[PDB]
DNA sequence: ACAGCGGTTGCAGGT
DNA sequence: TACCTGCAACCGCTG
Protein backbone atom coordinates (compact mmCIF):
# COMPACT_ATOMS: atom_id res chain seq x y z
CA UNK A 1 0.00 0.00 0.00
CA UNK A 2 2.44 2.62 -1.33
CA UNK A 3 3.28 5.18 -4.04
CA UNK A 4 4.54 4.35 -7.55
CA UNK A 5 7.56 5.30 -9.66
CA UNK A 6 7.08 5.32 -13.44
CA UNK A 7 9.41 5.19 -16.42
CA UNK A 8 7.72 6.03 -19.71
CA UNK A 9 9.08 4.47 -22.89
CA UNK A 10 8.62 6.16 -26.25
CA UNK A 11 12.04 6.26 -27.83
CA UNK A 12 14.92 4.62 -25.95
CA UNK A 13 13.54 1.09 -25.82
CA UNK A 14 16.55 -0.32 -23.95
CA UNK A 15 17.99 -1.13 -20.52
CA UNK A 16 21.62 -0.18 -21.20
CA UNK A 17 22.54 3.53 -21.05
CA UNK A 18 19.07 4.66 -19.99
CA UNK A 19 19.58 7.35 -17.31
CA UNK A 20 15.82 7.99 -17.19
CA UNK A 21 15.19 4.32 -16.40
CA UNK A 22 18.20 3.87 -14.09
CA UNK A 23 17.14 6.90 -12.03
CA UNK A 24 13.90 5.05 -11.25
CA UNK A 25 15.71 1.78 -10.43
CA UNK A 26 18.39 3.38 -8.21
CA UNK A 27 15.79 5.40 -6.28
CA UNK A 28 13.46 2.41 -5.81
CA UNK A 29 16.33 0.26 -4.50
CA UNK A 30 17.52 3.19 -2.36
CA UNK A 31 14.33 2.86 -0.30
CA UNK A 32 13.41 -0.85 -0.62
CA UNK A 33 9.77 -1.81 0.02
CA UNK A 34 8.56 1.80 -0.21
CA UNK A 35 7.65 1.96 -3.92
CA UNK A 36 6.10 0.24 -6.95
CA UNK A 37 7.80 0.40 -10.36
CA UNK A 38 5.81 0.71 -13.61
CA UNK A 39 8.02 0.62 -16.73
CA UNK A 40 5.34 1.62 -19.22
CA UNK A 41 4.96 1.98 -22.97
CA UNK A 42 1.84 3.86 -24.03
CA UNK A 43 0.50 2.28 -27.23
CA UNK A 44 -0.65 5.67 -28.52
CA UNK A 45 -3.37 5.50 -31.21
CA UNK A 46 -2.60 9.10 -32.23
CA UNK A 47 0.79 8.63 -33.87
CA UNK A 48 -1.18 7.30 -36.86
CA UNK A 49 -2.29 10.88 -37.58
CA UNK A 50 1.33 11.98 -37.18
CA UNK A 51 3.04 9.26 -39.27
CA UNK A 52 2.56 6.44 -41.79
CA UNK A 53 3.56 3.01 -40.42
CA UNK A 54 3.99 -0.04 -42.67
CA UNK A 55 3.68 -3.69 -41.64
CA UNK A 56 7.46 -4.23 -41.39
CA UNK A 57 7.99 -1.52 -38.75
CA UNK A 58 5.01 -2.80 -36.74
CA UNK A 59 6.72 -6.20 -36.64
CA UNK A 60 9.94 -4.54 -35.46
CA UNK A 61 8.12 -2.78 -32.60
CA UNK A 62 6.30 -6.00 -31.68
CA UNK A 63 9.65 -7.79 -31.37
CA UNK A 64 11.14 -4.80 -29.52
CA UNK A 65 8.42 -4.70 -26.84
CA UNK A 66 8.66 -8.47 -26.46
CA UNK A 67 12.42 -8.25 -25.89
CA UNK A 68 12.15 -5.19 -23.63
CA UNK A 69 9.72 -7.17 -21.46
CA UNK A 70 12.06 -10.19 -21.36
CA UNK A 71 14.99 -7.95 -20.40
CA UNK A 72 12.90 -6.20 -17.73
CA UNK A 73 11.70 -9.59 -16.45
CA UNK A 74 15.30 -10.51 -15.59
CA UNK A 75 15.44 -7.40 -13.39
CA UNK A 76 12.52 -8.72 -11.27
CA UNK A 77 10.18 -6.32 -13.12
CA UNK A 78 8.17 -6.37 -16.38
CA UNK A 79 6.87 -4.13 -19.16
CA UNK A 80 3.40 -2.56 -19.21
CA UNK A 81 1.92 -1.82 -22.63
CA UNK A 82 -0.86 0.68 -21.94
CA UNK A 83 -3.47 1.30 -24.64
CA UNK A 84 -4.97 4.74 -25.30
CA UNK A 85 -3.77 8.32 -25.73
CA UNK A 86 -1.40 9.77 -23.04
CA UNK A 87 -3.73 12.77 -22.53
CA UNK A 88 -6.47 10.31 -21.52
CA UNK A 89 -4.23 7.63 -19.96
CA UNK A 90 -2.10 9.75 -17.58
CA UNK A 91 -4.91 11.36 -15.50
CA UNK A 92 -6.23 7.85 -14.72
CA UNK A 93 -2.92 6.09 -14.00
CA UNK A 94 -1.60 9.01 -11.93
CA UNK A 95 -4.38 8.56 -9.33
CA UNK A 96 -4.95 4.79 -9.52
CA UNK A 97 -1.26 3.90 -9.17
CA UNK A 98 -0.53 6.94 -6.96
CA UNK A 99 2.50 8.19 -8.90
CA UNK A 100 5.17 10.32 -7.18
CA UNK A 101 7.78 10.46 -9.96
CA UNK A 102 7.68 10.02 -13.74
CA UNK A 103 10.73 9.82 -16.03
CA UNK A 104 11.22 9.71 -19.81
CA UNK A 105 13.76 10.41 -22.57
CA UNK A 106 13.47 13.79 -24.33
CA UNK A 107 12.54 14.02 -28.02
CA UNK A 108 12.70 17.02 -30.36
CA UNK A 109 9.91 15.84 -32.70
CA UNK A 110 6.78 18.08 -32.96
CA UNK A 111 4.44 15.28 -31.84
CA UNK A 112 6.48 14.74 -28.66
CA UNK A 113 7.01 18.45 -27.90
CA UNK A 114 3.24 19.05 -27.67
CA UNK A 115 2.75 15.69 -25.92
CA UNK A 116 5.59 16.05 -23.38
CA UNK A 117 4.46 19.60 -22.55
CA UNK A 118 0.82 18.57 -21.94
CA UNK A 119 2.01 15.67 -19.75
CA UNK A 120 4.40 17.76 -17.62
CA UNK A 121 1.77 20.49 -17.11
CA UNK A 122 -0.68 17.89 -15.77
CA UNK A 123 2.09 16.42 -13.59
CA UNK A 124 2.45 19.84 -11.91
CA UNK A 125 -1.32 19.83 -11.26
CA UNK A 126 -1.45 16.32 -9.74
CA UNK A 127 1.74 16.81 -7.69
CA UNK A 128 3.95 14.47 -9.72
CA UNK A 129 7.72 15.00 -9.85
CA UNK A 130 9.13 14.82 -13.39
CA UNK A 131 12.80 14.73 -14.36
CA UNK A 132 13.65 14.10 -18.01
CA UNK A 133 16.92 12.83 -19.50
CA UNK A 134 18.64 13.47 -22.83
CA UNK A 135 20.13 10.19 -24.10
CA UNK A 136 18.69 9.58 -27.58
CA UNK A 137 21.43 11.75 -29.09
CA UNK A 138 25.04 12.10 -27.89
CA UNK A 139 24.79 15.90 -27.67
CA UNK A 140 21.75 17.89 -26.53
CA UNK A 141 20.48 19.93 -29.54
CA UNK A 142 19.49 22.88 -27.33
CA UNK A 143 23.00 23.14 -25.85
CA UNK A 144 24.50 22.98 -29.37
CA UNK A 145 22.13 25.76 -30.47
CA UNK A 146 22.93 27.77 -27.32
CA UNK A 147 26.72 27.64 -27.72
CA UNK A 148 26.33 28.69 -31.35
CA UNK A 149 24.69 31.92 -30.14
CA UNK A 150 21.05 30.74 -30.02
CA UNK A 151 21.04 29.24 -33.53
CA UNK A 152 21.72 25.85 -35.14
CA UNK A 153 24.76 25.31 -37.42
CA UNK A 154 23.59 24.95 -41.04
CA UNK A 155 26.83 23.26 -42.18
CA UNK A 156 28.55 20.05 -41.06
CA UNK A 157 32.06 21.47 -40.50
CA UNK A 158 30.67 24.31 -38.37
CA UNK A 159 28.63 21.74 -36.41
CA UNK A 160 31.80 19.74 -35.65
CA UNK A 161 33.42 22.85 -34.13
CA UNK A 162 30.50 23.38 -31.75
CA UNK A 163 30.16 19.76 -30.55
CA UNK A 164 33.86 18.99 -29.94
CA UNK A 165 33.95 21.66 -27.21
CA UNK A 166 31.15 19.93 -25.26
CA UNK A 167 31.27 17.26 -22.54
CA UNK A 168 30.47 13.69 -23.61
CA UNK A 169 27.98 12.27 -21.04
CA UNK A 170 28.68 9.08 -19.06
CA UNK A 171 27.45 5.91 -20.77
CA UNK A 172 25.56 3.88 -18.17
CA UNK A 173 25.09 0.12 -17.87
CA UNK A 174 22.08 -2.02 -16.98
CA UNK A 175 19.94 -1.09 -13.91
CA UNK A 176 19.96 -3.14 -10.68
CA UNK A 177 17.87 -6.27 -10.15
CA UNK A 178 14.90 -4.96 -8.12
CA UNK A 179 15.23 -5.88 -4.45
CA UNK A 180 11.96 -6.56 -2.58
CA UNK A 181 9.54 -5.75 -5.43
CA UNK A 182 6.17 -7.55 -5.53
CA UNK A 183 3.75 -7.20 -8.46
CA UNK A 184 1.74 -3.95 -8.16
CA UNK A 185 -1.88 -4.68 -7.13
CA UNK A 186 -4.30 -4.87 -10.07
CA UNK A 187 -5.89 -1.54 -11.04
CA UNK A 188 -9.39 -0.89 -12.47
CA UNK A 189 -8.27 -2.27 -15.85
CA UNK A 190 -6.10 -5.16 -14.60
CA UNK A 191 -8.98 -6.41 -12.42
CA UNK A 192 -11.30 -6.53 -15.44
CA UNK A 193 -8.58 -8.18 -17.56
CA UNK A 194 -5.33 -9.58 -16.13
CA UNK A 195 -3.51 -9.50 -19.48
CA UNK A 196 -4.55 -5.89 -20.19
CA UNK A 197 -1.02 -4.43 -20.20
CA UNK A 198 0.70 -7.42 -21.83
CA UNK A 199 2.79 -7.25 -25.02
CA UNK A 200 0.67 -6.84 -28.16
CA UNK A 201 0.78 -9.96 -30.33
CA UNK A 202 1.48 -9.96 -34.08
CA UNK A 203 -2.28 -10.06 -34.73
CA UNK A 204 -2.85 -7.19 -32.27
CA UNK A 205 -0.26 -4.94 -33.91
CA UNK A 206 0.22 -5.89 -37.58
CA UNK A 207 -3.12 -5.33 -39.32
CA UNK A 208 -1.96 -6.48 -42.77
CA UNK A 209 0.45 -9.46 -42.52
CA UNK A 210 0.45 -9.91 -46.32
CA UNK A 211 2.51 -6.70 -46.56
CA UNK A 212 5.24 -8.26 -44.38
CA UNK A 213 8.46 -9.31 -46.12
CA UNK A 214 11.34 -11.51 -44.94
CA UNK A 215 12.27 -10.84 -41.31
CA UNK A 216 15.91 -9.93 -41.94
CA UNK A 217 16.16 -7.43 -39.07
CA UNK A 218 14.50 -8.63 -35.82
CA UNK A 219 13.63 -5.86 -33.36
CA UNK A 220 14.96 -5.52 -29.82
CA UNK A 221 17.86 -4.36 -27.66
CA UNK A 222 19.42 -7.85 -27.68
CA UNK A 223 19.75 -7.95 -31.48
CA UNK A 224 21.02 -4.34 -31.53
CA UNK A 225 23.94 -5.17 -29.23
CA UNK A 226 24.53 -8.51 -30.99
CA UNK A 227 24.63 -6.82 -34.42
CA UNK A 228 26.89 -4.07 -33.05
CA UNK A 229 29.47 -6.50 -31.63
CA UNK A 230 29.35 -8.37 -34.95
CA UNK A 231 29.96 -5.09 -36.80
CA UNK A 232 32.79 -4.07 -34.46
CA UNK A 233 34.50 -7.48 -34.72
CA UNK A 234 36.69 -6.49 -37.68
CA UNK A 235 38.40 -3.43 -36.17
CA UNK A 236 40.32 -2.91 -39.43
CA UNK A 237 36.97 -2.53 -41.25
CA UNK A 238 35.62 -0.16 -38.56
CA UNK A 239 38.63 2.19 -38.46
CA UNK A 240 39.04 2.73 -42.21
CA UNK A 241 35.27 2.84 -42.85
CA UNK A 242 34.58 5.41 -45.56
CA UNK A 243 30.93 5.94 -46.52
CA UNK A 244 31.30 6.65 -50.29
CA UNK A 245 33.35 3.44 -50.66
CA UNK A 246 30.39 1.32 -49.50
CA UNK A 247 28.27 -0.31 -52.21
CA UNK A 248 24.56 0.61 -52.44
CA UNK A 249 23.52 -2.54 -54.32
CA UNK A 250 25.41 -5.40 -52.64
CA UNK A 251 23.18 -8.39 -51.79
CA UNK A 252 24.31 -8.46 -48.15
CA UNK A 253 24.60 -5.00 -46.47
CA UNK A 254 27.91 -3.17 -46.96
CA UNK A 255 27.21 -1.11 -43.83
CA UNK A 256 26.20 -1.95 -40.23
CA UNK A 257 22.39 -1.56 -40.46
CA UNK A 258 22.06 -0.31 -36.89
CA UNK A 259 19.83 2.62 -37.90
CA UNK A 260 16.50 0.93 -37.06
CA UNK A 261 17.91 0.04 -33.64
CA UNK A 262 19.13 3.62 -33.20
CA UNK A 263 15.78 5.02 -34.41
CA UNK A 264 13.78 3.11 -31.78
CA UNK A 265 16.57 3.53 -29.24
CA UNK A 266 17.31 -0.19 -28.92
CA UNK A 267 20.97 0.77 -29.26
CA UNK A 268 22.48 3.72 -27.42
CA UNK A 269 24.26 6.08 -29.82
CA UNK A 270 26.40 7.20 -26.87
CA UNK A 271 27.56 3.60 -26.29
CA UNK A 272 28.11 3.03 -30.01
CA UNK A 273 30.11 6.28 -30.05
CA UNK A 274 32.10 5.16 -26.99
CA UNK A 275 32.80 1.75 -28.56
CA UNK A 276 33.94 3.35 -31.84
CA UNK A 277 36.26 5.77 -30.02
CA UNK A 278 38.03 2.89 -28.25
CA UNK A 279 38.74 1.11 -31.55
CA UNK A 280 40.08 4.32 -33.14
CA UNK A 281 42.62 4.63 -30.30
CA UNK A 282 43.84 1.07 -31.03
CA UNK A 283 44.00 1.69 -34.79
CA UNK A 284 46.65 4.01 -36.32
CA UNK A 285 45.35 4.15 -39.91
CA UNK A 286 41.75 5.32 -39.43
CA UNK A 287 39.23 7.44 -41.36
CA UNK A 288 38.12 10.91 -40.22
CA UNK A 289 34.66 12.62 -40.41
CA UNK A 290 32.41 13.11 -42.36
CA UNK A 291 33.09 9.81 -44.22
CA UNK A 292 34.02 7.90 -41.02
CA UNK A 293 31.66 5.62 -39.08
CA UNK A 294 31.68 8.09 -36.17
CA UNK A 295 31.09 10.76 -38.84
CA UNK A 296 27.91 8.92 -39.88
CA UNK A 297 26.80 8.98 -36.25
CA UNK A 298 27.61 12.71 -36.22
CA UNK A 299 25.32 13.22 -39.23
CA UNK A 300 22.48 11.86 -37.09
CA UNK A 301 23.48 14.42 -34.45
CA UNK A 302 23.64 17.13 -37.13
CA UNK A 303 20.14 16.58 -38.51
CA UNK A 304 18.71 16.31 -34.98
CA UNK A 305 20.08 19.77 -34.10
CA UNK A 306 18.74 21.73 -37.11
CA UNK A 307 15.33 20.06 -36.76
CA UNK A 308 15.10 20.97 -33.06
CA UNK A 309 14.67 24.65 -34.00
CA UNK A 310 12.36 24.32 -37.04
CA UNK A 311 8.98 22.62 -36.38
CA UNK A 312 8.21 22.76 -40.13
CA UNK A 313 11.32 20.68 -40.86
CA UNK A 314 9.28 18.02 -42.70
CA UNK A 315 7.52 20.44 -45.10
CA UNK A 316 8.59 23.07 -47.66
CA UNK A 317 6.30 25.94 -46.61
CA UNK A 318 7.43 27.69 -43.42
CA UNK A 319 10.81 25.94 -43.43
CA UNK A 320 13.79 28.24 -42.79
CA UNK A 321 16.28 25.87 -44.48
CA UNK A 322 14.17 24.57 -47.38
CA UNK A 323 14.56 26.22 -50.79
CA UNK A 324 11.15 27.17 -52.18
CA UNK A 325 10.94 25.15 -55.40
CA UNK A 326 7.82 24.84 -57.60
CA UNK A 327 7.51 21.03 -57.65
CA UNK A 328 4.97 19.60 -60.11
CA UNK A 329 2.06 17.23 -59.46
CA UNK A 330 2.07 13.89 -61.29
CA UNK A 331 0.16 11.03 -59.54
CA UNK A 332 0.89 8.71 -62.50
CA UNK A 333 4.65 9.16 -62.06
CA UNK A 334 4.25 9.03 -58.27
CA UNK A 335 2.41 5.67 -58.19
CA UNK A 336 5.10 4.20 -60.49
CA UNK A 337 7.99 5.37 -58.28
CA UNK A 338 6.28 4.23 -55.07
CA UNK A 339 5.90 0.64 -56.30
CA UNK A 340 9.06 0.40 -58.42
CA UNK A 341 7.50 0.36 -61.90
CA UNK A 342 9.40 3.35 -63.34
CA UNK A 343 11.08 1.36 -66.12
CA UNK A 344 14.51 2.08 -64.66
CA UNK A 345 15.57 -1.36 -63.31
CA UNK A 346 18.07 0.09 -60.81
CA UNK A 347 15.49 2.51 -59.38
CA UNK A 348 12.85 -0.25 -59.34
CA UNK A 349 15.16 -2.79 -57.67
CA UNK A 350 15.83 -0.35 -54.82
CA UNK A 351 12.17 0.60 -54.35
CA UNK A 352 11.13 -3.06 -54.31
CA UNK A 353 13.70 -3.95 -51.63
CA UNK A 354 12.43 -0.93 -49.67
CA UNK A 355 8.85 -2.25 -49.80
CA UNK A 356 9.71 -5.89 -49.03
CA UNK A 357 12.59 -5.77 -46.52
CA UNK A 358 12.07 -2.29 -45.06
CA UNK A 359 15.69 -1.14 -45.40
CA UNK A 360 17.89 0.13 -48.23
CA UNK A 361 21.51 1.37 -48.35
CA UNK A 362 22.27 5.11 -48.04
CA UNK A 363 23.48 5.54 -51.63
CA UNK A 364 20.54 3.40 -52.76
CA UNK A 365 18.28 5.92 -51.00
CA UNK A 366 20.29 8.63 -52.79
CA UNK A 367 19.61 7.22 -56.27
CA UNK A 368 15.83 7.07 -55.78
CA UNK A 369 15.60 10.37 -53.87
CA UNK A 370 17.42 12.24 -56.64
CA UNK A 371 15.37 10.55 -59.39
CA UNK A 372 11.98 11.48 -57.85
CA UNK A 373 12.97 15.09 -57.12
CA UNK A 374 15.50 17.38 -58.89
CA UNK A 375 16.85 14.45 -60.93
CA UNK A 376 14.01 13.30 -63.17
CA UNK A 377 10.36 13.24 -62.04
CA UNK A 378 10.40 16.76 -60.49
CA UNK A 379 8.05 15.54 -57.73
CA UNK A 380 8.20 17.12 -54.25
CA UNK A 381 10.41 15.45 -51.63
CA UNK A 382 7.43 15.59 -49.25
CA UNK A 383 5.80 12.80 -51.28
CA UNK A 384 8.83 10.50 -51.14
CA UNK A 385 9.11 11.37 -47.46
CA UNK A 386 5.77 9.61 -46.81
CA UNK A 387 6.78 6.58 -48.91
CA UNK A 388 9.99 6.28 -46.87
CA UNK A 389 8.00 7.07 -43.69
CA UNK A 390 5.74 4.07 -44.27
CA UNK A 391 8.32 1.54 -45.52
CA UNK A 392 11.51 2.28 -43.53
CA UNK A 393 12.31 0.41 -40.31
CA UNK A 394 14.58 3.30 -39.33
CA UNK A 395 12.04 6.04 -40.15
CA UNK A 396 13.41 9.05 -38.28
CA UNK A 397 11.44 12.31 -38.63
CA UNK A 398 14.57 14.48 -38.51
CA UNK A 399 16.87 12.21 -40.54
CA UNK A 400 14.24 11.38 -43.18
CA UNK A 401 13.26 15.02 -43.81
CA UNK A 402 16.83 16.35 -43.70
CA UNK A 403 18.33 13.83 -46.11
CA UNK A 404 15.39 14.34 -48.49
CA UNK A 405 16.23 18.06 -48.46
CA UNK A 406 19.86 17.15 -49.14
CA UNK A 407 19.10 15.05 -52.24
CA UNK A 408 16.48 17.48 -53.57
CA UNK A 409 19.05 20.23 -52.89
CA UNK A 410 16.46 22.14 -50.84
CA UNK A 411 18.84 22.55 -47.91
CA UNK A 412 22.43 21.78 -46.80
CA UNK A 413 23.39 20.41 -50.24
CA UNK A 414 23.32 22.88 -53.14
CA UNK A 415 25.39 21.50 -56.06
CA UNK A 416 22.49 20.72 -58.43
CA UNK A 417 25.00 19.92 -61.21
CA UNK A 418 25.77 16.59 -59.52
CA UNK A 419 22.83 14.43 -60.65
CA UNK A 420 22.76 10.64 -60.20
CA UNK A 421 22.37 8.53 -63.33
CA UNK A 422 19.92 5.65 -62.70
CA UNK A 423 21.66 3.87 -65.60
CA UNK A 424 25.31 4.47 -64.63
CA UNK A 425 25.44 4.81 -60.82
CA UNK A 426 24.70 1.14 -60.10
CA UNK A 427 27.14 -0.17 -62.72
CA UNK A 428 30.24 0.87 -60.76
CA UNK A 429 29.60 -1.33 -57.70
CA UNK A 430 27.42 -3.94 -59.43
CA UNK A 431 28.59 -4.35 -63.06
CA UNK A 432 26.66 -7.62 -63.48
CA UNK A 433 23.44 -6.29 -61.94
CA UNK A 434 22.88 -9.05 -59.38
CA UNK A 435 20.82 -6.60 -57.30
CA UNK A 436 18.45 -5.98 -60.22
CA UNK A 437 18.11 -9.71 -60.93
CA UNK A 438 17.11 -10.44 -57.33
CA UNK A 439 14.51 -7.71 -56.79
CA UNK A 440 13.32 -7.40 -60.39
CA UNK A 441 13.17 -11.11 -61.35
CA UNK A 442 11.39 -10.19 -64.62
CA UNK A 443 14.72 -9.08 -66.13
CA UNK A 444 16.87 -11.82 -64.56
CA UNK A 445 17.70 -13.37 -67.96
CA UNK A 446 18.87 -10.06 -69.50
CA UNK A 447 22.60 -9.65 -70.24
CA UNK A 448 24.67 -7.20 -68.19
CA UNK A 449 25.16 -4.99 -71.26
CA UNK A 450 21.53 -3.82 -71.25
CA UNK A 451 20.05 -4.86 -67.89
CA UNK A 452 20.21 -1.30 -66.51
CA UNK A 453 18.81 -0.18 -69.87
CA UNK A 454 16.35 -2.74 -71.34
CA UNK A 455 15.05 -0.24 -73.93
CA UNK A 456 18.39 -0.68 -75.74
CA UNK A 457 17.71 -4.32 -76.68
CA UNK A 458 15.62 -5.22 -79.74
CA UNK A 459 12.19 -6.89 -79.47
CA UNK A 460 13.56 -10.16 -80.91
CA UNK A 461 16.04 -10.09 -78.01
CA UNK A 462 13.38 -9.15 -75.42
CA UNK A 463 11.47 -12.32 -76.35
CA UNK A 464 14.70 -14.32 -76.10
CA UNK A 465 15.28 -13.07 -72.53
CA UNK A 466 11.71 -14.06 -71.59
CA UNK A 467 10.72 -10.47 -70.85
CA UNK A 468 8.93 -8.11 -73.24
CA UNK A 469 8.72 -4.38 -72.44
CA UNK A 470 5.22 -2.99 -71.86
CA UNK A 471 3.82 -6.29 -70.60
CA UNK A 472 6.36 -8.09 -68.39
CA UNK A 473 8.19 -4.85 -67.54
CA UNK A 474 6.98 -1.20 -67.85
CA UNK A 475 8.47 1.24 -70.38
CA UNK A 476 10.74 3.90 -68.85
CA UNK A 477 8.31 6.66 -67.80
CA UNK A 478 10.80 9.48 -68.49
CA UNK A 479 14.01 9.84 -70.51
CA UNK A 480 16.83 10.66 -68.06
CA UNK A 481 19.32 12.06 -70.61
CA UNK A 482 16.63 14.58 -71.57
CA UNK A 483 14.70 15.38 -68.37
CA UNK A 484 17.63 15.89 -65.97
CA UNK A 485 19.13 18.73 -68.05
CA UNK A 486 15.73 20.47 -68.17
CA UNK A 487 15.49 20.02 -64.38
CA UNK A 488 18.98 21.50 -63.92
CA UNK A 489 17.80 24.71 -65.63
CA UNK A 490 14.66 24.61 -63.45
CA UNK A 491 16.84 24.34 -60.34
CA UNK A 492 18.95 27.35 -61.38
CA UNK A 493 15.78 29.36 -62.00
CA UNK A 494 14.33 28.64 -58.53
CA UNK A 495 17.74 29.30 -56.94
CA UNK A 496 17.55 32.86 -58.27
CA UNK A 497 13.98 33.34 -56.97
CA UNK A 498 15.01 32.48 -53.39
CA UNK A 499 18.20 34.56 -53.67
CA UNK A 500 16.16 37.68 -54.61
CA UNK A 501 14.22 37.83 -51.31
CA UNK A 502 17.48 37.85 -49.31
C1' DA B 1 32.95 43.95 -50.12
C1' DC B 2 33.00 40.81 -53.00
C1' DA B 3 35.75 36.77 -53.68
C1' DG B 4 38.26 32.27 -52.80
C1' DC B 5 37.57 27.83 -50.60
C1' DG B 6 35.31 23.53 -49.24
C1' DG B 7 31.43 20.92 -49.66
C1' DT B 8 29.60 12.64 -46.77
C1' DT B 9 28.99 9.74 -51.85
C1' DG B 10 27.98 13.05 -60.46
C1' DC B 11 28.85 11.77 -65.20
C1' DA B 12 31.78 11.07 -69.22
C1' DG B 13 35.99 10.74 -70.96
C1' DG B 14 40.46 10.10 -70.13
C1' DT B 15 45.20 8.14 -68.16
C1' DT C 1 44.29 1.75 -59.87
C1' DA C 2 42.92 5.81 -58.08
C1' DC C 3 42.70 9.83 -59.46
C1' DC C 4 43.12 13.73 -64.15
C1' DT C 5 40.17 17.94 -66.08
C1' DG C 6 36.03 19.42 -68.63
C1' DC C 7 30.75 20.09 -67.53
C1' DA C 8 29.16 25.68 -66.17
C1' DA C 9 27.93 26.43 -61.53
C1' DC C 10 25.35 26.10 -56.62
C1' DC C 11 25.49 27.43 -51.41
C1' DG C 12 27.64 28.86 -46.48
C1' DC C 13 31.73 30.42 -44.23
C1' DT C 14 35.89 33.09 -44.10
C1' DG C 15 39.09 37.16 -43.99
C1 LIG D 1 16.20 10.28 -48.68
C2 LIG D 1 16.87 9.70 -47.47
C3 LIG D 1 16.11 9.42 -46.34
C4 LIG D 1 16.71 8.87 -45.21
N1 LIG D 1 15.93 8.59 -44.11
C5 LIG D 1 16.51 8.05 -42.98
C6 LIG D 1 15.72 7.77 -41.86
O1 LIG D 1 14.54 8.13 -41.82
N2 LIG D 1 16.30 7.23 -40.73
C7 LIG D 1 17.66 6.96 -40.70
O2 LIG D 1 18.18 6.48 -39.70
N3 LIG D 1 18.43 7.24 -41.81
C8 LIG D 1 17.88 7.78 -42.95
N4 LIG D 1 18.67 8.05 -44.05
C9 LIG D 1 20.17 8.13 -43.85
C10 LIG D 1 20.90 6.84 -44.24
O3 LIG D 1 20.45 6.40 -45.51
C11 LIG D 1 20.77 5.71 -43.22
O4 LIG D 1 21.00 6.21 -41.92
C12 LIG D 1 21.71 4.54 -43.48
O5 LIG D 1 21.70 4.16 -44.83
C13 LIG D 1 21.30 3.34 -42.64
O6 LIG D 1 22.24 2.30 -42.78
P1 LIG D 1 23.32 2.00 -41.63
O7 LIG D 1 22.63 1.83 -40.30
O8 LIG D 1 24.13 0.78 -41.98
O9 LIG D 1 24.23 3.33 -41.61
P2 LIG D 1 25.80 3.31 -41.24
O10 LIG D 1 26.63 3.45 -42.49
O11 LIG D 1 26.15 2.05 -40.50
O12 LIG D 1 25.97 4.60 -40.28
C14 LIG D 1 25.97 4.46 -38.88
C15 LIG D 1 24.76 5.15 -38.26
O13 LIG D 1 24.77 6.54 -38.55
C16 LIG D 1 23.50 7.01 -38.92
N5 LIG D 1 23.57 7.62 -40.27
C17 LIG D 1 24.18 7.09 -41.38
N6 LIG D 1 24.03 7.95 -42.41
C18 LIG D 1 23.33 9.02 -41.98
C19 LIG D 1 22.90 10.18 -42.63
N7 LIG D 1 22.88 10.23 -43.95
N8 LIG D 1 22.19 11.13 -41.91
C20 LIG D 1 21.91 10.93 -40.58
N9 LIG D 1 22.34 9.77 -39.95
C21 LIG D 1 23.04 8.83 -40.64
C22 LIG D 1 22.55 5.83 -38.94
O14 LIG D 1 21.66 5.92 -37.85
C23 LIG D 1 23.44 4.61 -38.79
O15 LIG D 1 22.90 3.65 -37.92
C24 LIG D 1 18.08 8.60 -45.19
C25 LIG D 1 18.84 8.89 -46.33
C26 LIG D 1 18.25 9.44 -47.46
C27 LIG D 1 19.12 9.77 -48.64
O1 LIG E 1 4.72 6.75 -27.46
C1 LIG E 1 4.68 5.99 -28.46
N1 LIG E 1 5.49 6.23 -29.52
C2 LIG E 1 5.50 5.45 -30.63
N2 LIG E 1 6.39 5.80 -31.68
C3 LIG E 1 7.76 5.99 -31.19
C4 LIG E 1 8.15 7.42 -31.54
O2 LIG E 1 9.36 7.41 -32.32
C5 LIG E 1 8.33 8.31 -30.31
O3 LIG E 1 7.15 8.27 -29.49
C6 LIG E 1 8.64 9.76 -30.68
O4 LIG E 1 9.21 10.41 -29.54
C7 LIG E 1 7.41 10.54 -31.14
O5 LIG E 1 7.83 11.76 -31.75
C8 LIG E 1 6.35 4.94 -32.81
C9 LIG E 1 7.12 5.16 -33.83
C10 LIG E 1 7.13 4.41 -34.89
O6 LIG E 1 7.98 4.72 -35.91
C11 LIG E 1 6.30 3.30 -35.01
C12 LIG E 1 5.42 2.96 -33.98
C13 LIG E 1 5.43 3.77 -32.86
C14 LIG E 1 4.59 3.51 -31.78
C15 LIG E 1 4.64 4.36 -30.68
C16 LIG E 1 3.75 4.11 -29.51
O7 LIG E 1 2.95 3.15 -29.49
N3 LIG E 1 3.82 4.95 -28.45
Amino acid sequence: QRSTLVHWFRKGLRLHDNPALSHIFTAANAAPGRYFVRPIFILDPGILDWMQVGANRWRFLQQTLEDLDNQLRKLNSRLFVVRGKPAEVFPRIFKSWRVEMLTFETDIEPYSVTRDAAVQKLAKAEGVRVETHCSHTIYNPELVIAKNLGKAPITYQKFLGIVEQLKVPKVLGVPEKLKNMPTPPKDEVEQKDSAAYDCPTMKQLVKRPEELGPNKFPGGETEALRRMEESLKDEIWVARFEKPNTAPNSLEPSTTVLSPYLKFGCLSARLFNQKLKEIIKRQPKHSQPPVSLIGQLMWREFYYTVAAAEPNFDRMLGNVYCMQIPWQEHPDHLEAWTHGRTGYPFIDAIMRQLRQEGWIHNLARHAVACFLTRGDLWISWEEGQRVFEQLLLDQDWALNAGNWMWLSASAFFHQYFRVYSPVAFGKKTDPQGHYIRKYVPELSKYPAGCIYEPWKASLVDQRAYGCVLGTDYPHRIVKHEVVHKENIKRMGAAYKVNREVR
